[PDB]
């Protein structure tokens, strides 16, 4: 390019099965679906690819702890030094109105960061049901409330429009 270039780390989370994986898919511009099983969460926790819509040939890696980060800088053919930011966007995934155990024990270490969050939207059957569970959200105060499917494409732009305009700075 000119001397213009940015990223960051982003994170992928939102309970085991709920949308994460096939949510990812349709984020990387690629085309093959393919899907694998956690068969055990990698040390890089790095399992929803590398997005990079600026250059092609980019390595990341995002871990998001101190084992992980040290992992990071290994996996990725790279010195045991320092070198890596923190989380920006992390964006959460439920399913419908559906209020499981697991919902909180995810998203309760999360509130407190330094960073927006960006809860979804609900929009299943019965209209009196949705608006209710709609604002409060569990809690916390969501950076915004954007709807969406896995399948159909509902709101996965608007999501993803939300994420370049994240990442900045850092030039490879």
């Amino acid at each position: 390019g000119s001397l213009l270039r940015e990223g960051m780390k982003v994170v992928i989370a939102g309970r085991p099965n709920a949308g994460k994986s096939s949510l990812l898919n349709a984020l990387a511009g690629r085309e093959a679906a393919i899907v694998t099983d956690i068969a055990g969460t990698t040390r890089d926790v790095l399992r929803e690819h590398i997005h990079i819509d600026g250059m092609p040939l980019h390595i990341i890696d995002t871990a998001g702890l101190r084992e992980a980060s040290d992992e990071v800088e290994r996996i990725g053919i790279e010195r045991a030094w320092q070198e890596i930011e923190q989380a920006d966007r992390v964006l959460f995934m439920v399913d419908g109105t559906t209020t499981d155990a697991v919902d909180p024990a995810e998203i309760w270490p999360e509130f407190i960061a330094r960073l927006p969050a960006k809860l979804p939207i609900t929009v299943v059957r019965n209209k009196a049901d949705i608006t209710g569970e709609t604002l409060g959200m569990s809690e916390v105060n969501g950076h915004a409330l954007i709807r969406l499917s896995a399948r159909t494409g509902e709101g996965v732009d608007v999501l993803r429009n939300h994420l370049k305009q994240s990442m900045g700075i850092h030039r490879d």
